[PDB]
């Protein structure tokens, strides 16, 4: 991996800094790095593999070195250069597209492909140079067995589940109470709604609770906490949780009461927020604890008291709502997020080459159902993959 | 552009790195890159800004050169360098203003301007130096015809456009039958509303499309499908097709029922999902087609029977939603997007100096126009522009 | 390409001027330059493939060099050089019929055959002489991202329609109006027709408007507006547009008014031509609005007083017409003309080797399909084959 | 011109031939010519531009001479060669675009911008090498008095014209003898009628004549004559001669008799066609005379018995007609026509750049009122403007 990356850093190098014009000065270590690949890479047939329908690819290399004895670059230079490091950079993009296909319940962190299996050879260890990406970075460190840290913009953290749970129904479905939430990406949308507007309860209070566990770990999350959730707050026509009926919802918005975001990790409260909205600092949880409350108005204008009678029928369901979107974060973990590119790139590899369905990841890649049941077998394969990936954005 | 990048890149690795205190051994080769850029430019005289309120400003370059054999860089070191990048600082932020002002219909991807003209000669190649940037990395593979393509966080692919069409209407608009969209950025939000709820549609299933043809092919691009179109799920009065009336529109949101998404290139299907929400990957496309549909619950409890009669009158008008979020994407075109500020600073820099309206672009920069009319003349300017405001940016 | 037409024009040079009798320094240059040709393929191995039904074709180069010791070529020196030259040409042309019979959706302006491949190895550099022709001075261009231009007599730019639009109808076809159009190659003829004569217009007006987007942007344009439509000026029987039944046409011919000749670039107004007919300049556009008027007479003899009543039945439908022909024109893009064989041979080329329908032209090589859907691929795809067959029509 | 024409195909030599790998006996010749271009133009300062919206652009020349020794073309000496040709082709531009928007009504063949008006001076013959363009070769045939000659594909040589005449006529306009043409381009459509079918002819035949004066004489003219006029064949409500009133035109279509197509030269016949269609030859004339006769059908069938009662009124009018379409011919003067550009080109750069109208030429550069008032004066200003744009087409 390092030596696959130290390649691409290198060709991307050469592609930036071998310019026409430029003093040799701006390049002297580059073209030390440069020919040392080359030497360290001439002689060695590599065969990137037929796994789908990826064609079979044979690659060998002899090249001769890049000049010294410029003071600035000229055209005859570039040109050279410029056949060399083409051919180099096909080879580095089949060798990150045969990887990025692979997978292996067992030792998923480790080299899939032939070549990259070769390149993990002793005498390629002299190509490895600056590791400076964060993802090559991160890798090193798991090799290390240090702590990895991976910064996400928006990070798709939640599997998408729109649901809802009654606590308290009945076949006619004219007086519920309960919850219902999106959780998707990085967002969390609750609602607690009483058909009743709490008439009937102990203080006229109904109190909502929504637990969400992280399926990895977040830290230094900064997190933008609004009152109402736009998403269950419009009229609904919703299945039964069988499937057999469909019951009516009529939301009116009550702002939330007592509204309480606690951020555990563990089993522990780590973070705590008590009526406080826009950004939170949530430092190092694994669970989000919502704790809101429908209070009912103990004042109500004639227009506001027709809305919510004594009894039923209740035509005027009083929701409160939540909406929590994490910004940004980091994990110890890889994982898709809004900014970055790499799960996308491993599936459209994956997809355009028609790779049958492996014995790792869920078919298509679906993001949901792997971050549902996200192994360590699949965390193993899919920072491989994302790593590759990243390796190969860097030149294509 | 690569020489006024490489301008601007010397002088922002001047800024950083000859500071005080500083090993010479860390300096050494930039000290050479910012001597020849002197040695390059001193007895050139260049002109910039003849157009709208943008001054006319004459430069001259007379200036020393920096040491080369002390050990530690010192305050008087940095102190004879800092008045020189000063000046050329002030110099490159004009250069680059002249050109984001300038457009032609002809040759857009050319420069414009006097000064980038003048600096197009073979003697002001010695300054070019590491093109490392994504803007100028993309300008020497485009110049080159080489596949490169721009990373964008929420491409503004989509011209603004709220729409609505309808199927089944009439004068009196109150059994209406079609679609409701916004297009906005990366933002897709689609909303098929039927008021008589397909009681009288076959198998009692309404089927609404949408499609939306980009105007540049995005690939490798991340998509947040969200079964819901909170944009169309409120009580709404609307004008008619000609304006002559207005019409109302009170939605209640059932799930979109069989829903499909396909992600097409050149009229062939690339990416299809059916009746999958969160992320998805869309590899290679150009056009996105959603098809949807309102299925009538079979069982309805008695609120949900009492919302859709049987006949006319339709007070409650039954809608299902589809929200397309692009999150990233790549395009082997220019693009405005959320992350960066290169159409906004063009922008900002064509109003703050009264820019004439010329052929290539619309007035004001307006993005809309600029997306829905994106010609390969367009793309060009618009190219120039925005790898010159990004070379500025590097020093403003 | 650039070695593939280096190759034909040399062979071109040598059969047009290796003839009996001439002097030596009359052709010196070009035995240089054959002889630099004949050391770079000697003992270089070819293969022209064997897709469809043209035969597979093994190419060995062991060719002497021609001679310099004559004054004179006599006749011997002709019958060498003919016999090398012979099968130089078989060889080149082989090379053509195999680049031109393949395709790729990917990279369709790459080389697809793999003797063209091999040719563009460095090499071959040396082969590369005077590139003179429109078609590899664009390719050059091209190559370089440079303002390319070919010049088209009669371009087809037009791909075949022969529709029409029934603005008023019923389902009797005796009231009708609209516009009847035949958009064909470097021509449209469009023809508003008024059954009821304007009789109850807003001011006797009947107002026609034809818009034709052209698939790609033309210059220079040299067109020929003239006032009548021959094509929709006899009497005629019509499909309805479902083809359920057939309506009566019954034209008479009255002058348009006030015709206004839009060409417009990106929406916007580029030339304008009011009651203008003749030759007529389109500088830059990509679309044509074509606006006349039925007027109806404000005064008419017994007999044009007799053909239009005042109301049904109208047995005489007062019909406006234009014609508007591209004579030449400037496109950026490779397109089928009517003086240049390029499409001609390229179709007549895979028809007799029964070339299998390949994933990016329509499957005859057919006109009408390619330029409604001239996608960017096919555009790379079409330059290539245009090239290539060019290349092939200095030989054969 | 001369002068201004060597410039501009020595850089398309440049352009062509300079390439990397050639050999260097491919250019020496070329090299030669270009390095005695740069000795000519070293130390002179050029000015073009400033007319209507063409900018002023100042031109210092100040370059090397190719030196280089090689046996092959590299890089290195294209991309030198290339910095040179690009500024080079640049002035080329601009000065043919300052010398085509300009025009003066004495000396209108001489020089008009100053740049062109200095590369007249002796000094700069030096760069004047091989004149081989049809344009060229024809200004310098001239400049030597010697008889020169343009070949034209469809010359545009009859001004746009859509006329009648009536040579019998009643304020009715019931009983109508006259003729209708259209003169477009190079296409003649006359059609003589008679409402009567010369009832009361003398002999039963009615005699029209049309006589077409051409503004400059063509030589070796291809003309396809054919017996009918397809544009006054169909039914036609046309405008009263005064515009006062209309009439009606219900032409039955009968073959012309005594077909005669005279092509005259001073008033005397040089070509007589009698009865003869298809494909004819007139190798010289100023003046076309069509004599045409209605022959009444001395035989008729009932159904055409009926069309062509004994007297009023006449229903079904016997119009006999004529269609004369040169496809090439050979003019001294400079003529538009179907395949070039030139006249496309200057209009082109007139529109772009807002060329005020000037006192040669018409607004616009009308191609109707240019040919119809085609006088001495214009037509060395057109032939002016017109080798100037073929100069320029060659690099533009
Ligand atoms: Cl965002
Ligand atoms: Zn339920
Ligand atoms: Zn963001
Ligand atoms: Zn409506
Ligand atoms: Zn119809
Ligand atoms: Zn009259």
């Amino acid at each position: 991996m390092d030596v696959l990356y130290s390649l691409s850093k290198t060709l991307k190098d050469a592609r930036d800094k071998i310019v026409e014009g430029t003093l040799y000065s701006n390049v002297s270590d580059l073209i030390q790095q440069f020919n040392q690949m080359i030497i360290t890479m001439n002689g060695n047939e590599f065969q990137t593999g037929g796994i789908g329908n990826l064609p079979i690819r044979n690659w060998n290399f002899d090249f001769g070195l890049l000049g010294t004895t410029l003071l600035n670059l000229d055209a005859n230079y570039v040109e050279t250069a410029r056949n060399t490091i083409d051919y180099f950079v096909d080879f580095v993009d089949n060798v990150c597209m045969d990887e990025m296909v692979r997978e292996s319940q067992r030792n998923g962190i480790a080299p899939q492909s032939d070549s990259l299996r070769k390149l993990s050879g002793i005498k390629f260890k002299r190509i490895n140079f600056d590791n400076s990406s964060e993802y090559i970075e991160n890798w090193n460190l798991q090799n290390r067995r240090q702590r990895t840290g991976f910064t996400f913009h928006k990070p798709n953290i939640f599997p998408y589940s729109a649901s809802f749970t009654l606590n308290r129904s009945q076949p006619a479905h004219d007086n519920l109470m309960g919850t219902m939430w999106l959780n998707a990406g990085s967002e969390i949308q609750v609602a607690g709604f009483d058909y009743s507007c709490a008439i009937n309860a102990p203080a006229n209070i109904q109190q909502f609770e929504h637990i969400v566990q992280l399926r990895r770990v977040l830290t230094t999350a900064t997190i933008t906490l609004l009152p109402d959730a736009e998403r269950f707050s419009f009229p609904r026509v919703i299945n039964s949780a069988d499937g057999a009926t469909t019951w009516y919802f009529n939301p009116v918005i009550l702002r939330p009461n007592n509204v309480e975001v606690e951020f555990l990790l563990n089993g522990q409260i780590i973070n705590t927020y008590q009526a406080r909205f826009g950004t939170i600092i949530a430092r190092n949880f694994d669970t989000i604890r919502l704790s809101f409350q429908l209070m009912r108005p103990p004042n109500m204008t004639p227009a506001v008291a027709a809305l919510f009678p004594n009894a039923q029928p209740f035509e005027h369901h009083a929701t409160v709502g939540l909406t929590l979107r994490i910004e940004s974060a980091v994990c110890e973990s890889v994982l898709a997020d809004a900014s970055k590119t790499m799960l996308a790139n491993v599936t459209s590899v994956r997809q355009e080459y028609a790779i049958p369905v492996g014995p790792v990841f869920p078919p298509g890649m679906n993001w949901t159902d792997l971050i549902t049941n996200y192994s360590p077998s699949r965390e193993d394969n899919l920072q491989r993959v994302f790593t590759v990936a990243s390796i190969r954005s860097m030149l294509v």
